[PDB]
């Protein structure tokens, strides 16, 4: 997969969780912005395909997946201890990881 | 400053942007923003007084203050343009970093 089908599952999976019909819809859609972001994080975006792996800009855009994961990964927890609701909540805060690097990179 | 009149600043000055149509309004709360954020980068938050400084939790605290800098910085530079929409639009988004750290640490 690449960065723009990466980008849809995260799109898709936001919204699976913010209009989720059972709880267990939102583990499985965590689940599956885990794995975009940690796939994503190993491509190079159109507006910095000019930079090296080593640059300043490259550095950051790497670093949002990994904060992003954090953030997933908490919210896993709490759907996996049964704080679906709460679960939901911190998914979320997640658009901000979205929008953050949006601004930056998109 | 303390902690909370920090935090009082950075509250007020965001509210200053929203309500203003120019680019020296914007430049003026941007930076008292800025003085803000950096007066409280070093500083500790009452829930991480026993933890090392080089701690995962530390770190991110510290890497919360420096990354909100660095955001109002690149605002800063949109107001200097005289784009006064779009430093706007980069101060909204600025309240993304005071509720990531405030869910984390508050
Ligand atoms: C950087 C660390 C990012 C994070 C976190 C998220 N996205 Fe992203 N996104 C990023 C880039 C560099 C781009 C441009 C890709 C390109 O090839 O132009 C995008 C783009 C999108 C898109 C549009 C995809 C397309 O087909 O053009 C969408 C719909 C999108 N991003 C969604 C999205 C969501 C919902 C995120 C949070 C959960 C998210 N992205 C995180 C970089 C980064
Ligand atoms: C961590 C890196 C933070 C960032 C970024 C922002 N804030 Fe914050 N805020 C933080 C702490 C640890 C605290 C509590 C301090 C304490 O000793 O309890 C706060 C508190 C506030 C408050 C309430 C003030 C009070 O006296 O309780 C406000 C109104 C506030 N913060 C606003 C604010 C804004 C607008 C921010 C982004 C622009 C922001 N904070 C960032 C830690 C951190
Ligand atoms: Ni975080
Ligand atoms: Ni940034």
């Amino acid at each position: 997969a690449d960065l723009e089908d990466n980008m849809e599952t995260l799109n898709d999976n936001l919204k699976v969780i913010e209009k989720a019909d059972n709880a267990a819809q939102v583990k499985d859609a965590l689940t599956k912005m885990r794995a975009a972001a940690l796939d994503a994080q190993k491509a190079t975006p159109p507006k910095l395909e000019d930079k090296s792996p080593d640059s300043p800009e490259m550095w950051h855009f790497r670093h949002g997946f990994d904060h992003l994961v954090g953030h997933i990964d908490d919210a896993l927890k709490l759907a996996n201890e049964g704080k679906v609701k709460e679960a939901q909540a911190a998914a979320e805060q997640l658009k901000c990881h979205c929008n953050h690097c949006h601004q930056h990179y998109r």
